[PDB]
């Protein structure tokens, strides 16, 4: 298929794709990304940084095509650059091998047997290991690699264009937005930083500390004023990366608002009832409340706001001994994200109705300990809320809402 | 429920209802939304104007209760204004006359029979029926009413508080948003206009000529000046009217971006890979896309686009003679919303993929010529489509870009 490539520096473009359709990856929501892939071209060698999802590199074909034909140059690749090897970013390098069998592949060492885990079919294939502060020279542009273990998977690293200061961060920084816009500043900000927010609560939040030191590496290594622009392999382009690395430190650190996100779900409305009469009264403080139902509402938009909350509130019915099966899954991945590691062991409650022996809340306690959070409080009760017991939930937020704002903003 | 009550000016209350928990309403998606409901102390007659939807009246009961606390005023209420009978600002006016039977109730002339079809137990209620320009006396403060049939019921009309020049504008001028802030400054504008976008596209596009209308007899009244806060029935409260009353002056008229929005449905694929192909070329020109899968894709969100994007391709494949049946949706919807009544006729391609005798493509044009576009062009192929017949859409998307950026931006 024809379609153009956008030029973001002189001989630099995105030959990436933009996924429009797409609306689930993960264990997360979207509405359509894109997979960011970079071509360079230097005066003796054009290098290819990531790729694309499998069965979709019918765009990056023709982006790569239109810029070779820009640069008056053949349609040949001499390098390929392989940050990451989640198969968004490397599942059409088996196609980019065939076509191109000589071109060396530069990845990590621990990239080379997850590639050929996923693509049998590289195999043999050039592949170049490479560590942290190597270099290829391209003719005139130099590409350095940077190690990132676990940001987000053991086979990550960075890509730096040293002469333009361009970081290829694969999916650091990265968020999910699918535009015809490329960069940053052609986004409203809004939508920008709350896709970035998302992005870090659902995939970056257990990595908090490695976050903070790798920014302590790149500090001293003097490499952070060397670094002009970050493109990411999802989402727009960061024209002003301190923007988003101030962000990133932000969510590192514990930095959070006077804010509380309440998660509940009901069967027959008393436990959402309670739900309301908590918001209640933490409103009646100046406190923010974002309101999540788990019979409609998922976990990635959930967690996203945790991120930046200073208390989480979970509550649930009684369930034959059980809370409603649907906490299981957020807790599970709270489980797996540990907000703790941002340095904030953030406040909360749990709380439900029952019909016969309770013991609900009970458990949505014990859960909301393991998962990291300060639990202050419990509160069960029988059937449908008096007026007097929503009185209490009101005052037990409203108590709650005084706590938050008295908590130092890390 | 305890319930507190927010000020918006001296013996003026916002008394309203957060329904954090609803995700659809009328042909619509949304994260919720509020009920606004307001209450006005004057020295001699509390007034309410409007209230809510049928069971969710709790919270309005605990902000009422808090509002005549604050103002050291018996818990009564003496006026009710009915501006809309529609139930969600309707659906608590038995419960309001049963509570205090003597209040008159004030509405327009066709509100007395649709309110009495909802609610048979106000038969026999002090009703009041009311014309423009008339007023009432509450002590200090003065509630004029301006009739506005089809704005958007026949039975509407908005209450204007005139001393502080508080417009209580029911639907009009509202959004589906549900924040614990009240007013329009205190969240982001992006998402302020956008929800905004979506109200008018789904709600105001078929009244566009009402709007200037009303828009017309407001200003010869005068009273454009007078307005210096717009109350709604949803979402935010403008402390700036005049940035509500450009966007639906704009809205109105056609002013549009250089858009184009895609919607397409597919069951192999092929029709998929056709439309972003026309994205493809419509993007080199430089032309927003927005593209929409009518398997994943909902109409709300798709008419909003629809409001400001100068052009709209359709496309899906033939299924035993006719197009795929995802499409009929979204025909019938754009049947109601008449979007050439903005004053402009935006351009429109249909396409598609066809296995026999297709005909699928005749179809969509001629549905998208009786909702008010202009077909510039059809495509129908033949199964997957080859890379020329993939060229073709682009270079067709390009054309029509060229003629989008040459319609002159009304
Ligand atoms: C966001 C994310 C986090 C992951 N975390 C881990 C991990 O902590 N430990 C691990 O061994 N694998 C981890 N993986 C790797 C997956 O287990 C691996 O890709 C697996 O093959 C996926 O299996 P599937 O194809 O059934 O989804 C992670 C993958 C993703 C996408
Ligand atoms: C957004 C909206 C637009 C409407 N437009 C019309 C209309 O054009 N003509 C009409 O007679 N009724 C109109 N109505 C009224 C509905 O037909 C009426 O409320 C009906 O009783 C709803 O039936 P239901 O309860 O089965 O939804 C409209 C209602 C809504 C919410
Ligand atoms: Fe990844
Ligand atoms: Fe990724
Ligand atoms: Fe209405
Ligand atoms: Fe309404």
């Amino acid at each position: 298929m024809k379609a153009d490539a956008v030029k973001i520096a002189d001989g630099v473009y995105w030959v990436g794709v933009l996924d429009w359709d797409i609306r689930m990856y993960h264990g997360y929501t979207l509405n359509g990304t894109t997979y960011n892939a970079y071509l360079v071209f230097g005066d003796d060698k054009v290098a290819l940084i990531d790729n694309t999802y499998p069965g979709t590199s019918a765009q990056m074909w023709g982006r790569i095509k239109d810029a070779c034909e820009k640069e008056g140059r053949e349609f040949k690749i001499d390098v390929i650059v392989q940050n990451h090897v989640e198969k968004d970013h490397s599942g059409a390098l088996p196609e980019i091998h065939k076509k191109f069998p000589e071109a060396p592949i530069y990845c990590t060492e621990v990239a080379v047997e997850g590639l050929v885990k996923h693509f049998p079919s590289l195999k043999g294939a050039p592949f170049k290991v490479v560590k942290s502060l190597e270099s290829i020279d391209l003719g005139g542009k130099t590409l350095t690699f940077l190690e990132a273990p676990l940001l987000h998977w053991p086979d990550s690293m960075f890509t730096l264009y040293a002469e333009e200061g361009i970081l290829f961060s694969n999916d650091a920084f990265g968020q999910h937005l699918c535009f015809t816009q490329r960069f940053d500043h052609e986004i409203p900000e809004n939508i920008l930083m709350d896709a970035n927010q998302k992005f870090y609560a659902n995939l970056i939040t257990p990595l908090s500390k490695l976050v903070l030191k790798k920014f302590k590496e790149v500090i001293e290594l003097g490499l952070l004023e060397k670094i002009k622009m970050i493109a990411p392999s999802h989402g727009q382009i960061w024209t002003d990366p301190m923007k988003v690395i101030g962000a990133y430190q932000d969510f590192a650190t514990g930095k959070c608002k006077d804010k509380v996100t309440i998660v509940y779900d009901t069967m027959h409305g008393s436990t959402q009832k309670m739900a309301h009469a908590f918001a209640e009264g933490i409103m009646s403080e100046g406190v923010d409340v974002k309101m999540y139902f788990l019979h409609n509402d998922e976990r990635s938009e959930i967690v996203k706001d945790i991120l930046d909350s200073k208390a989480f509130l979970l509550g649930a019915p009684t369930i034959y001994d059980e809370p409603f099966p649907s906490v299981g899954d957020l807790i599970y991945y709270l489980k797996g994200l540990k907000f703790n590691r941002t340095g904030l062991k953030r406040l909360a409650l749990a709380f439900g109705s029952m019909g016969g022996n309770g013991g609900g809340t009970k458990v949505l306690a014990e859960k909301l300990k393991e998962c990291g959070f300060e639990v202050l409080d419990e509160y069960e009760l029988y059937y449908v809320p008096t007026e007097d017991e929503l009185e209490k939930c009101y005052n037990m937020g409203k108590r709650l809402a005084v706590k938050v704002k008295e908590m130092k903003t890390e």
